[PDB]
């Protein structure tokens, strides 16, 4: 436990925002940030000390595994492998905090590389803006850059509309004790039509993914459902405050019915609202480190052709 | 003038086990629905009503002109029309117009006595306890029934299940005699084959009169594969986008034989397949034909397999 030495370091950085796919949209889900610092270490500067990175709450440092949140760790030199400096993270408060080592005693004109990709957080973007500002702070040190976030539109065909995304995905390659789970929530008529005989049909199952390692069924699967008020502003990121909407889903104790093909079935019968259905169940197992997983959603209803989204890993 | 308010109604929906097995399946049972309607004396020409059913229900079997079979509604004792009847299958749906006869006369009562169906396609296996129901006006009748599915037909290593899906006959029509059609499932049992063949006839020696037909010129044939372990449809009410077309793949290994048959060779296969056969009917003058195509399974190191569908 020594001193916060970020007044004793510099550095040059870039923060760049990757259009992952190149299609001349920003989106959350699929683009991410670049950031890339060489910060040099005043020689006063002592094991045990400290320093730290911030970021703004538009950046957030994991993706869908809030595990993989290390290949942001400890700070090496590349050309002897020797720790400089040893990472440790506080997510809930944007914050990684580096300790110094003994490496800082031992060598002077002390510099360190980091080449991270970081992410764009949904919880303060729920649709589309020009201009939104992403920063990191390195010591005392602020860098930004902006985006103009453009998220897709929801998929509608005739008066059905419907949206999804996987919020989380722990999959534990070779564990056969805890092969791990995964989160979907998907979106039903967020265009807030008035539908008849309206039924979700939520399937980890695809003919282009045999390789499929997702689960739908009784034992294994959770469902919330949750109804929000007419007009209400859903995340277009899928990043739900699911104390601003309505806990319906005791309502649905008997319409929510499993089926084969890993497939499970909700009744919404006559609806005008949105619908906000939250699907948690577990990983088959795998010994793969980036196993296939497909999670289809699709809506019917009276007199409208189907809609279908999904996501995939 | 939707009148749904107006009418009251007392109503039976039952399950008829119709081939006396002691078994409940969509392919060869029915539902036999009756009601007596009553009708407010304030309905007047022109008002309607519907007749609505749940997704378990369909108003036709396997021939789906036979949505003729419920028509308008009528008063035995004069023949006159009471409601004239439209139906709207794609929403599960028929409506009921009212005919000046509800202004001629008081105390309006109809009655209907219909044979409908069950819908195997959200019944993809046995189950117990399947819910039927039909809504009257705003009045709902449940039933509940529990499905068994007969097994697949197995001789050693093969396996085959077959179902007409679709028999449409028009009878003394010569332009078109009207079209059948038959699925096959192949290897359901997905056991390793080797040099698997399918052979579909439209022949039986027992019946001469049969009016099946297959060949080059009017026989058309589609070929799916399902992923390993998949649960195909006991009810042969299957879902295509699910499954792998191969067709293509199948053109060379489609060849048309004597006495109307059809062969396909798979080779070697490990996969369930789905067979679907699309043909012309013979010319017949008979409201009830005969139809009779057989369907077997060939393959080395086992004995062949067999099943078909008569009507
Ligand atoms: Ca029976």
């Amino acid at each position: 436990g020594s001193k916060n030495v970020n007044d004793l370091i510099t550095s040059n950085t870039t923060l760049t925002v990757v259009d992952a796919d190149k299609n001349n949209k920003i989106v959350p889900a699929q683009d991410y940030l670049a950031l890339k610092s060489q910060i040099k270490v005043d020689d006063k500067v002592k094991s045990g000390d400290y320093f730290t990175i911030k970021y703004s709450d538009t950046v957030q440092v994991y993706g869908l595994n809030p595990e993989d949140i290390k290949n942001i760790g400890d700070i090496k030199d590349p050309n002897n492998g020797e720790t400089i400096a040893t990472a440790k993270h506080d997510t809930a408060n944007n914050l990684i905090t580096y300790t110094f080592t003994d490496y800082v005693d031992r060598f002077n004109s002390v510099q360190m590389g980091i080449n991270y990709s970081i992410y764009m957080d949904a919880d303060t973007i729920p649709v589309s803006k020009n201009d939104v500002e992403f920063n990191v702070t390195i010591g005392n040190d602020t860098t930004k850059t902006t985006a103009n976030i453009q998220y897709p539109d929801y998929v509608s065909r005739d008066n059905n509309s419907i949206g999804s995304a996987f919020t989380e995905t722990v999959s534990h390659a070779g564990n056969a004790e805890d092969p791990g789970y995964y989160k979907q929530t998907v979106y039903v008529n967020p265009s807030e039509k008035s539908l008849t005989n309206a039924k979700l049909k939520v399937e980890a199952y695809h003919k282009d993914y045999p390789d499929n390692v997702g689960q739908i069924n009784k034992d294994v699967t959770k469902i919330k459902i949750y109804q929000a008020p007419k007009d209400y502003v859903l995340n277009k990121g899928y990043d739900v405050n699911t104390n601003q909407l309505i806990d319906v889903t005791e309502q649905f104790k008997d319409k929510i019915t499993y089926g084969a093909n890993d497939s499970v079935n909700v009744d919404f019968g006559s609806i005008n609202n949105s619908y906000v259905v939250m699907v948690d169940t577990k990983f088959e197992y795998t010994t793969s480190e980036s196993p296939t997983l497909v999670q289809m959603a699709t809506l019917t209803s009276d007199g409208n052709r189907s809609v279908s989204t999904g996501n995939a890993a």
